[PDB]
């Protein structure tokens, strides 16, 4: 089966500047249908097409997949090449995880963090998604 | 099941200067025998691993997963830090959409748009693919 | 049913300034209980979500998805759009091949090579996985 | 996927002679996990491989598959040809329904009944099963 | 997947006197759209839970899983001991049978027959069914 | 996915007089590709759709499912209620039954045995087959 979830957040922008991983807003899974099921496994995808960070130390962007009881199976994340971007441009960004299904587990989500003092940015499409498979 | 097409236009490599969306030719999936099946669910994925955008504003590429209906599921983009970049690079980009095949929906296709006049360029090995399973 | 490889080499980074493509140690799909079967497909995903490259003439990283045989399934690459990079920065690489099982293949594995003599290096979390599925969805 | 259950009722047998249908006692199956799922089928048997009926009346048994709400999916029995059998000999039995698992049935589960003021009796094993799959 | 049919034939009741096999109507199961298909198998399964047949040399009734292109994939019958049953008595009948669906096969039904001329009645629920799976597990 | 096994045994029909359980020949089912297994159970379904049995002292036959490490999953009978039958009728015998396969076991099959000293016969069509899923649906 498939589960998925994604955000448009034009209107009303996502931004972080938080160093530590929190949650991005909307980019949650419900397994709930799922839990405590030991013979199955989630293949969960995490698709930020077009983010951006914008501060003056090499900035950039980090991003995790992290269960409801703050497992991190996965992270990653993208960062300029210059100090300081004339304008930071858009750095598609995806992730890829495993978790198997046997815990309580009903949340799978995405979280991100900054670096070097950065801000990151979310304004357009993105997705979280998984196949789940008998394993 | 899975659905799936590729193209590798090293030969006559594909350029777009559109400000609207267009069809990257080669990248449909064909989901006709799937159409009209409300209880089927697509889990699309766009990948273009090697684009790059030539120009003199700050270039960049946008890439949309669309149905033959002209449903827009997803779209995004890559766009370089530099107004004048020395010699665009190489932007890796993958997209995720979903689709119910509940509609008569036969094609699910990627579309490309320029950016700031921007041309994007493709001369290499990109794909467009497809888990197809039942709702539960 | 899912396959999955990952690697996390942040103790021990991986380089490669290879031109030819050689393996990533480590990203490699065992299918091989679901060769010779006319009847199956894989669809592969590769994830280097962090990657970067140093040099001084316009350096990046390309990387392909391989089978045993050899055959290239998949293949692209990133590279920096400045000569001399400051700081070579991480540019986020997913690549995405299909494979019908029908053949004797017993492994599908990532695979790097560098671009105008680049050094790419990966030191953190990557991954490389696969959905197998019965071409009849039953 | 399977759900399954199964009886052995050899110390201490069954047996009706109930006019109308009443449940098996253990011959029920729990699909609460798969109500409300409107691309869910269930394939459902009902195997009573060793049953016989007491009586005077051209004896036997009749058997049902029902769900909690009271729909009977299925019903069928066995009769014996004489009209007082010299002895109730054991005649198999099998029955097999379909349900679609999209209303919030919980239960699917066997009914008995006599005919003609029979006693009909079980005293060793017996099953009700089912085989879950998606429509597509 | 699964595909079923079932008959009720209260009001007009079915029988036959045929000594060779003629289809029951109703209980055709339509595998069209998985025809032409190597990878898959139907299990199927003929349940006639309360049949009877009448005559006067010890009667019985035989059913038989067949194919649209003439191919029986199973067979089989009940009789009973008496040479003439007092009331002949219900005699519940299940039959199972395989098919690779490689072919173009549309159709899986079922045929019944008589012997030593009796006549065979169905006169309630009746159903046909099977069970179509890839022939790997994944 | 579908395992399956029949035999019809027209040229040399099949006898047993063993009131101990004996292996039907043929009907055996190879779960050793899936053993092993603890997210994977078979449903298992012997179908005898036309056997009888010989004697004078109420005969019938008994059938049981069971693995090759001995354990018996099901079983069951037909008998005749005249003591002396006039002429053994044909009875036909389904029996399901459901199996883990969690444990180390190879074979999944049918026996036979008599009851009150009669000659159980098969001389035509039966089989035995089994589903065999994942115990979670996706
Ligand atoms: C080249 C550049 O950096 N431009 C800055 C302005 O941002 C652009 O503003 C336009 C609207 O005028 C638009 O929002 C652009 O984003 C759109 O395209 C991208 C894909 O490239 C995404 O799909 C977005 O969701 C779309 O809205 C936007 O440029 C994009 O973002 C900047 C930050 C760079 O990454 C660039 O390469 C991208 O193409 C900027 O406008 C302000 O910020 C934007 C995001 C939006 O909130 C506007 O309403 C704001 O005014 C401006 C002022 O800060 O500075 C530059 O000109
Ligand atoms: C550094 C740079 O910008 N170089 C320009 C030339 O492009 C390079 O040309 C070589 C052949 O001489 C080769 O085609 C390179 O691409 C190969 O590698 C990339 C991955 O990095 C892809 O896999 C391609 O499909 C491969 O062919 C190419 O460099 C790549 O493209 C440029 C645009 C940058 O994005 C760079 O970072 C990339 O590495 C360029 O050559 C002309 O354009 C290329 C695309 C090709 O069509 C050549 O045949 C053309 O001559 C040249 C003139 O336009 O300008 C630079 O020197
Ligand atoms: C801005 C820059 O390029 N800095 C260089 C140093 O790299 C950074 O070192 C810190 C530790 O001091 C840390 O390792 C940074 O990476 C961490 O963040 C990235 C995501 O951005 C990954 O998650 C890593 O796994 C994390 O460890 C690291 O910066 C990152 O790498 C460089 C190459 C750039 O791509 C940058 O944009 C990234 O943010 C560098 O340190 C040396 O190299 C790093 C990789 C690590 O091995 C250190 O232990 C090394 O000392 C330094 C010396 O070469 O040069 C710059 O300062
Ligand atoms: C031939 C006959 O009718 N026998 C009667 C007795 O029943 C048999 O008793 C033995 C024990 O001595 C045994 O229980 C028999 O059943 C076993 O075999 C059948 C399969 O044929 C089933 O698997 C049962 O679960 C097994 O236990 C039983 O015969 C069977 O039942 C009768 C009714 C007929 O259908 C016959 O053809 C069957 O073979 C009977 O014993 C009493 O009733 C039985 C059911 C049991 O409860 C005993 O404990 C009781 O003593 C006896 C007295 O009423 O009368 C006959 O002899
Ligand atoms: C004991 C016997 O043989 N009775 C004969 C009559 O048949 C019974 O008639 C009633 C009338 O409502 C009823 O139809 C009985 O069948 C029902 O139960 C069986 C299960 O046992 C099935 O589910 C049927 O579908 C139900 O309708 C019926 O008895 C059954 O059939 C006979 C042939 C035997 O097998 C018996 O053991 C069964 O229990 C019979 O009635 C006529 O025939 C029946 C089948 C029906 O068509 C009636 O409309 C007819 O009048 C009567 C005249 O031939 O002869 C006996 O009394
Ligand atoms: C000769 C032959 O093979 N005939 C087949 C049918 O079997 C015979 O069926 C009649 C039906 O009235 C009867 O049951 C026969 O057995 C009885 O009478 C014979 C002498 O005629 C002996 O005295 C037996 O001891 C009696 O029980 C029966 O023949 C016996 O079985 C067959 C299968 C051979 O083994 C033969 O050598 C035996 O003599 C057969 O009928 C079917 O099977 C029988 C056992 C019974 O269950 C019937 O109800 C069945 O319809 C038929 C179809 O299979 O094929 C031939 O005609």
């Amino acid at each position: 089966s498939i589960v998925f979830a994604s955000i448009d957040p034009r209107s009303n922008p996502l931004q972080t500047s938080s160093q530590n991983y929190v949650d991005i807003p909307g980019l949650k899974l419900d397994v709930s249908k799922y839990s405590n099921s030991p013979c199955l496994t989630a293949l969960i995808t995490l698709n930020i097409p077009t983010p951006y960070a914008s501060g003056n130390n090499f900035p950039g962007g980090n991003f995790a997949i992290v269960t409801d009881q703050g497992e991190q199976l996965a992270y990653g994340g993208f960062t300029y090449s210059s100090k300081i971007p004339e304008n930071s441009g858009r750095m598609p960004f995806t992730l890829v995880a495993r978790y198997s299904l046997a815990s309580n587990v009903s949340t799978i989500k995405a979280q991100w963090s900054n670096i070097r003092g950065s801000t990151v940015h979310i304004d357009s499409y993105a997705s979280i998604s998984a196949v789940i498979q008998c394993n």
